[PDB]
């Protein structure tokens, strides 16, 4: 050093970082990407509980971001926007444990509240880097540190013999862990204050965010939640340990493989051989279903969710859950006969009933009859929009929607504070058809503030929106409580109850508050369905 | 000697007399024997037609109710009073009224066919809201009201038996209507234009005679008020009369032809006494002695038959009122009374779900659990109170129509639908109960018109607009009137459009969907779930 930037010099527990002075749309934000904070998860550690990164001697360069965890990639729409912008934008490998911090530039003097990010992508997918997670618009607009990390995915993140010494389960769960144990012993080096960390995440993010709140070695290591379209609770984030074994057992003889020795010979395998053959392990044809996700192993989950958040604590928890309009939309078109990017997708009433055996694959033909008739429209049985619209509802309230009001419900009557809200705005930049409505994922580049890169063409509006989404996302952070207190001209968002059930509408009007979220339909797949399948 | 009110029919000469309706005369006809009275070896048995009589037979007054279980729920109560027998009790009871014009018509009227109901348990035709002198000084109908047997007496079955064949008070039914053909003419009626019209059990009657093949050739329109063939209560199994009439011979101390004859000796009332006590469940809405599918009478299940009928050249006319269930909520669900608002709690709901709905599984209580309760307010004592009178309503009736409704139309019937909503200025039950089983009858009649009845002139002229649409319907087998433009119609139901029509104090509405949703559940859910248990 002596010619660089002063303020882009930081040690941390591992040793010196240089980061890079980033252009923000408003001024220079901090950046310090590809930290790693665990040791290379590869060869004999392919499977394995991460371990804390060994110090490094001289001066990390911090300036990139590293590479993304392997993975598969979507190739169902090759060069269309609407896919492309979730696949990984580095290189692929297993050598992946690397997380990202920004700020203020120059960094905050005084401690600063924390926000770490947990990617989603079914638990098979997903990147730190990709665009719409870069955090310079929150440190620069809000002020934020803004923490984001990989964690293993697929089979090296889920995999599990549940028992073995080997591949114990859910070690990307203890990636984001130890990535979060990280932040407690050094984003003090970076201004930020480890008394206030706000997990925040989509989809399997969410969920990961979820089980943190369920699993007590996490429980030290930050303060509240945001869960956005996605929960611990629910069909798809969780499978327990005779399914995992079973999938485990078999993706090993799909590639040509005692716990033991199945790990060893798992071991040799090239890491492509395995996402080659990740999705032949479901047992059902489905959609919204992955392959390797968290295990209810009785260790870093002890038991289920359902039964955790039923009988937990949650006296001290701040929680922000919501929803987008359409959740259901986007999975439809990876397996649903009938259904394209390409054309209007209205369908007959024989592939709406095709449609609901893929959308609910554990379901008996009797409960399968249940969500047919509840989703009907009786007065246009066979209306191909309707029909269309309703296949989307199913996957949507089954795999998230319920779920999240389940979890609501659950951590409201047991002390949490909740805030709720459902996302309805769609971005006048969307690429996917205006059939899909708001589809998953898509409220996200509005909390990042992506709206405020001019380069990216929204419209004033959405930009004003992009700027009301980050205060409520960072006063939340800052106080649990995501209204602004400087502020009593905007309407206020009630915090989610039992007695009320109020949430609010997300849209470029102001906030409205609504009641019920889902109650009667919710009330079907939470309360009467497993009943039915139990029988 | 007025020469009007002598008639000769068939059986010998009768003697009718003149009435006076508001706006007229009209001629009465009544306690007109139909049948050789089914007393003593008669008991349970088929009807015989009545034997010739001499000289000139008093038809001036009402004839003897059947003999029936009497309401005690609300001594002296108005609103319950009004169903109970106006006549003394008798085994002796197989009569029907006619009233017509003042002069008797010039040309051939259509006939109106009035079938009480009181769940195949009770009713009688000399009733006051079954008073026909209205429809006839008002509308020139011919009306016709008959006495059929009920309780054990109608239909006590051992299925099988010479001595107790089953369906003997739907066979009393249909040998009124007999009578109508062969003796309707010497009235100034028209044998070839004969609708009928029933209420409850009096609606399910039409629906069996229609899905009879006998019963076919004597009649040519039908109205079903607030009942079905098809449904809960409205028939059992061969195998379930059997039972329940072999547990109340053995509760009055009694093979079928041994066991028959020593309930024959029994005294009526003696039977009666045990009727309720062989219901398989604590329930409503459920009865002891009603139609046996018996493969006769019934040739199969009246869902069976209605799903693979052929009715092409039917013109029917169907609908159900506002609060079909509310009624039967004060007979046997704990929290109810019609002497406060009945707030009740969810225990009580549920308890409420497994009496209402007693062949329901737990698995099917709780499915109808939590379709009806509002998951926003799931202990609001208001909704859960309407709720529960909902899903008695909807089981029984709401749904029943809207099925029967659907497969006619399906399979070429003419079909006109309504849901009646109007609630009567005089009505003695508690607001809560809104508008309850059975109190349409009272306006179809025409009572508004009586003055003495006090109902306002908004009612009197509503009830003259129903008149209209159930004699239009009678006449031409449309309910819209011919000499009135847009109104607006009322259209036919289909199962696409699905359209029905609100009857209140304000002009026609056309609505689409007879509780759709709801009755899917009931429709085509839930019968999977119990086939499944
Ligand atoms: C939009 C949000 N996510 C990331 C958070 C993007 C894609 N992953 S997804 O799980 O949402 C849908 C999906 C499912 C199955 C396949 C094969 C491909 C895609
Ligand atoms: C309201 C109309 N009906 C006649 C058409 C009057 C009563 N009969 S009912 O079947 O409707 C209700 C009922 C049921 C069971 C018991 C013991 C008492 C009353
Ligand atoms: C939409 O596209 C899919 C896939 O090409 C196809 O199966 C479906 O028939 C299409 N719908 C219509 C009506 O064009
Ligand atoms: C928006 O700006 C212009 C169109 O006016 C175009 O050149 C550019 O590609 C657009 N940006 C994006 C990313 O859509
Ligand atoms: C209404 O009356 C019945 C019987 O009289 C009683 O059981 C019920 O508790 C009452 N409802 C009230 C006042 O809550």
């Amino acid at each position: 050093e002596g010619r660089e930037d002063p303020q882009l010099l930081v040690r941390v527990r591992g040793g010196q970082l240089r980061g890079i002075r980033l252009k923000a749309p408003g001024g220079p934000v901090s950046a310090f990407l590809g930290i790693p904070f665990a040791e290379p998860p590869v060869g004999s550690r392919r499977f394995m509980p991460p371990e804390p990164k060994r110090p490094w001697s001289g001066v990390l360069d911090a300036t990139t971001f590293q590479n993304v965890c392997y993975q598969y990639v979507d190739t169902l729409y090759p060069g269309f926007e609407g896919t492309e912008m979730w696949n990984p934008n580095r290189e692929l490998s297993e050598d992946c444990l690397y997380l990202n911090v920004w700020t203020p530039y120059p960094r905050p003097a005084s401690p600063t509240p924390v926000l770490i990010w947990i990617y989603g992508g079914g638990f098979y997918s997903g990147a730190a880097s990709l665009d719409v997670y870069d955090g310079r618009f929150l440190a620069q607009v809000e002020g934020a540190v803004l923490v984001s990390m990989n964690y293993r995915v697929g089979t090296f993140g889920f995999l599990a013999l549940p028992g073995s010494r080997e591949a114990p389960g859910n070690v990307g769960l203890l990636d984001q862990r130890l990535a979060l144990q990280w932040v407690q012993e050094n984003i003090a080096a970076f201004g930020g204050d480890p008394m206030s960390v706000t997990l925040f995440g989509e989809s399997a993010g969410a969920a990961s965010v979820g089980m943190h709140i369920l699993s007590l070695p996490s429980r030290s290591l930050f303060h509240r939640a945001v869960l956005q379209s996605g929960t611990p609770n629910g069909p798809w984030a969780t499978v327990s340990a005779g399914e995992a074994r079973r999938r485990a057992t078999l993706l090993a003889r799909l590639v040509g493989c005692n716990d033991t020795e199945l790990i060893a010979c798992l071991r040799t395998r090239p890491a492509q051989d395995l996402v080659d053959h990740e999705w032949h392990v479901l047992p059902q044809e489905s959609i919204f279903r992955f392959s390797f996700v968290p295990v209810v192993d009785g260790d870093f989950l002890s038991d289920t969710p359902e039964a955790l958040i039923n009988t937990g604590d949650f006296q001290d928890l701040q929680v922000l859950v919501g929803v987008v309009k359409d959740e259901g939309s986007y999975f439809l078109v990876y397996g649903v006969p009938g259904f394209s990017k390409d054309n209007e997708s209205l369908i007959s009433r024989a592939q709406f009933l095709a449609g609901v055996r893929i959308g609910v694959p554990q379901a008996s033909d009797l409960a399968a009859e249940a969500v047919v008739l509840h989703y009907t429209d009786w007065l246009h049985p066979e209306d191909p929009t309707h029909l269309r619209d309703a296949m989307s509802a199913v996957v949507g309230d089954h795999n998230v929607v319920c779920p999240v009001a389940q979890l609501a419900g659950r951590l409201a009557a047991q002390g949490a504070r909740v805030y709720a809200y459902i996302f309805e705005h769609r971005a006048s930049t969307l690429t996917w058809p205006l059939w899909m409505g708001v589809p998953h994922g898509y409220e996200i580049e509005f909390i990042f503030g992506l709206p405020l890169d001019p380069s990216l063409n929204y419209t004033t509006e959405e930009r004003i929106f992009a700027q009301r989404l980050m205060k409520y996302w960072t006063n939340f952070a800052r106080t649990g409580d995501p209204n602004d207190p400087r502020d009593s001209k905007s309407p206020q968002w009630p915090p989610y109850t039992t007695a009320a059930q109020q949430y609010v509408s997300l849209n470029l009007k102001p906030l409205e508050v609504r009641r019920g979220l889902r109650a009667q339909t919710c009330a079907f797949w939470n309360r009467f369905l497993p009943k039915l399948l139990s029988a």
